[PDB]
């Protein structure tokens, strides 16, 4: 028996409906490409959507083709992240920092059948045009411009683009299920669905998560290019924050310049750029008086910036963590009622690790097996998740078999506390398993190739006895050089704990190579099984 | 195109298990009817939940099976909650202050085959049970008693009936849309209708309601429903709580304001939620204990008009703020919230003030309109009045038992409220328009004359009802309750109202009485006063 509630589907387009509906006039504030500063709304933006949306589905496309952006934050890339999805087409945010090679194999497989990019792009784009051969459309984000035309024949332009839409367009209507949004980690590609966005955007905004209000100001310099920019651009609509687009001027000055200009009250990034802003304010002795709050994630948020936020501005900083495959959150420190009854020092230092997970993700860690470990704080294992917005199988890879027993293995080894607070400690790829302390191969790879007799050398895990596991040295003499085993091994002394030294040193005449470029540690295992026995 | 996301029901079953896994310490305080208190946790009430709903499941009973209860805000209840979900039944909360005739029509127009129970409802209980006749198993929430079994031969008991459950057990799997719970509504017209929520419904509005501008529930906070659990489900309490891992303390039933002062002294409430007159109790004993409730931050305040020196008093006095909240058992509740938005920081202290006196905004997830009688739309103006309309993941559709008729006008379904909108989204309710008053041709806010007689320190509180007089067909009556200490004159409450109303709509006489009836929920019986007064102006 079911409920007899009414039902409708959870689509993207439903948030910007709302944000118009009831937070139209709420000013959004975008820093374009050619240094003027755009004060728009949730009205205009959403109007603007449909317009381009319309204008979008007048070229021809099919239901769910891919739609490319290289872009920084700014109205337009917000307006298309709602036209391309509402309109019933995949929204394919593009890192425009990657290698142009990388570029080329992501634009290609995704087969982008339209391909917007922001004017600091052009040189990029021109360069790499003649890769490109599914789109058919390159759409510069801003009028016509002919230096640009010559450049990229024929491009076209996004302000005569939005004008050929229907000023009536209504939305589709489409299982909620049906895919929204792509984003690649050879990168792998993960696709969203219009549900799974919904739901990561509802868990972002409770209140012990990330929550958004309509009194804040709202910064994301967290990309909108890679992994949604943390959900923000769809959390802020259902909550009609206000919102500072920073465009492309991310450095410490022009930041700081916009949360004292505008009052910005959560600022949300990622360590290298707040090391910036964190600069200029000491430099220029800002007080930042309207920020309150931030989100950093995507790479470890050292705990002295957070203590440099909290003592110096009163501003509470929440460490997040993710990845492209957990759409991006999986976990946010935020503390719990018992915590205010330890002393204050220790109340600081539990903010440190990569935080609790929200209804809506689960965690665990497990053995080598697979096998479930106790979550208490110590012990280490691999990472799995699971949830609404955690990926079931990547683009165009549906054949490959990648959950283990319905949990996706995240690559890192962590501690989980019973409270779910998850610290991240190494990568399993790279852990070396060896009796009395697990070792990193990677920072063994690092000492050697710094000999000035190798050209390169890998280090691997291979079994021993009475150790289980312990490393090995798979070196390439450099050019013209026979450097001995005894002093290769000898030059770790004092650069590593001896007992973290490989066992034995290995030569081959070069490494087993993937064309990505780095070493298939695999066949290195196989062909050195018994080198310790 | 589909996405390639793992998909998973969103479960009711799914809040337990996360409040388990990573809240499962966080404290639960119950004030028990045998007189003592329980200290528990979402671990404890998890665990109970699991061995209760495979208990339920050993029974026999089948799928979507409606499990009753007539129950108190405590540990069994909550546990009650997500044990008969979770395994896949039907939970229905049912009223206990309803009249015994009204209870027999609504268990066995749900033909519920549980009837969970509190101690203090054993008497109700047995006095309608051969009435009953569908219902299988008759659960006191209770250790075994002789004296109840007296009175109830073949009666079970919830602390052997736990016992009987697999420590093992493993929720049932099902369509986010099953059923879950169901809620009987009533007042106008006729018996009462059944709400039939479902595990998607229940998981979205949860998920709204647990941001910022709306409740919001917390780790650090310590949340106290007074509303009860069989009003529209604690008004989505124990979902949310559970969501956040928030901790609770569940206040049994003992809810005049004596108890509610102790209760948030003593276990450090910070968000406490019910409708007005719990609150006037409450603040009543307050001021003249002098405690300065130290602990409360906030409080929600709905199914009834807020009034607004109840805002100004948490303001003032304690430093609280009032979150003022519209619903209906028919949006599981949540339909708006009072929360600023900010624009507003930038106005005169006072104008700030007066814009937390509406019922509020609406979420991401719900949206509402105003129609006039031939059902077109109206502009939303904020002063153009109409009859409310809403839809959206959590309104209902159609009533249990009642799917065939067509209920809802263009997909909306009529709220039976007459409001305004402003551009803001911001609605404020006139009346409910069974209650609306006809004068003269024109119509009269109720809502607004009592809440301004309200605001007189000489009264604690007071209702406004229409009365038929010969010239003008309907005039207001004040119907005004004195405060402890006081004495008030007829004359000085009418003028009281003097240049805050139109002339014309002034009560033309008041009448004290030493209470106001109130119905099952705590909201006024006008229609009681309405035939008790019928000639006061005749
Ligand atoms: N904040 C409020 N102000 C005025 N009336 C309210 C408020 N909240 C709920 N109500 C009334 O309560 C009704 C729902 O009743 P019930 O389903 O019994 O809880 C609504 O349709 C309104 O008439």
């Amino acid at each position: 028996m079911l409920g007899q509630m009414m039902t409708q589907p959870l689509l993207i387009s439903s948030l910007i409906d709302h944000a118009a509906r009831y937070h139209g006039q709420t000013e959004i504030v975008s820093v374009e490409t050619d240094g003027t500063v755009t004060r728009t709304n949730w009205g205009e933006i959403a109007a603007n959507a449909r317009r381009m949306g319309s204008a979008l589905t007048k070229l021809g496309l099919q239901p769910q083709d891919r739609i490319g952006t290289l872009a920084w934050n700014n109205r337009r890339h917000l307006e298309i992240y709602y036209a391309a999805s509402g309109a019933g087409f995949v929204c394919h945010t593009i890192n425009p920092r990657l290698f142009p090679e990388q570029l080329v194999y992501i634009i290609n497989h995704a087969q982008d059948r339209v391909l917007f990019f922001d004017a600091t792009f052009l040189p990029l784009v021109a360069a790499i045009r003649d890769q490109l051969t599914e789109v058919k459309h390159f759409v510069l984000m801003g009028p016509r411009n002919e230096d640009a035309l010559q450049q990229i024949p024929g491009l076209e332009f996004y302000d005569e683009l939005i004008e050929t839409g229907d000023t009536d367009f209504e939305w589709p209507v489409f299982d909620e299920n049906t895919a929204s949004s792509l984003c690649y980690t050879h990168p792998k590609g993960v696709l969203y669905s219009h549900r799974s966005t919904v739901l990561h955007s509802f868990a972002s905004n409770t209140r012990d998560v990330i929550g958004y209000s309509a009194m804040d100001v709202v910064m994301p310099v967290v990309p909108m290019f890679h992994v949604n920019a943390w959900g923000s651009p769809y959390g802020c609509a259902m909550s009609g924050a206000q919102m500072v687009l920073p465009g492309p001027d991310l450095h410490g000055e022009a930041l700081v310049n916009l949360i004292d200009t505008y009052g910005v009250t959560l600022a949300m990034g990622v360590p290298t750029i707040w090391q910036g802003l964190l600069a200029h304010a000491a430099k220029c002795g800002t007080k930042l008086e309207s920020l309150e709050r931030t989100v950093i994630g995507g790479a470890a948020c050292p705990p002295s910036m957070i203590a440099t936020f909290r003592e110096k501005y009163g501003v509470d900083t929440v460490h997040a963590w993710g990845m492209s495959e957990m759409s991006p959150l999986g976990t946010a420190n935020i503390p719990l009622a018992k915590h205010r009854k330890l002393p204050i020092e220790e109340q600081h230092k539990l903010r440190e690790n990569q935080g609790r997970p929200p209804f809506g993700v689960e965690l665990k860690i497990v053995d080598d097996d697979g096998n479930d470990l106790p979550h208490d704080g110590v012990t280490q294992g691999d990472l799995m998740v699971r949830g609404h917005w955690v990926l079931d199988s990547y683009f165009q890879l549906k054949d490959q078999e990648l959950l283990q027993d319905g949990w996706f293995a995240t690559g890192d080894v962590a501690t989980l506390d019973p409270d779910g607070y998850m610290t991240i400690r190494d990568r399993s790829k790279d852990i070396i398993k060896s009796g009395g302390e697990w070792i990193s191969s990677v920072e063994l790879e690092n000492i050697a190739v710094a000999h000035p007799k190798l050209a390169t050398a890998a280090v691997i895990g291979v079994p021993h006895p009475k150790w289980d596991e312990r490393p090995l040295l798979v070196a390439v003499k450099a050019e013209g050089e026979d450097p001995s085993e005894a002093e290769l091994l000898e030059f770790f002394d004092g650069k590593i704990a001896k007992w973290q030294v490989p066992d034995k040193v290995v030569f081959v005449d070069a490494l087993p190579l993937n064309a990505t470029g780095a070493v298939l540690k695999r066949k290195l295992r196989d062909e050195f099984k018994d080198a310790l026995t």
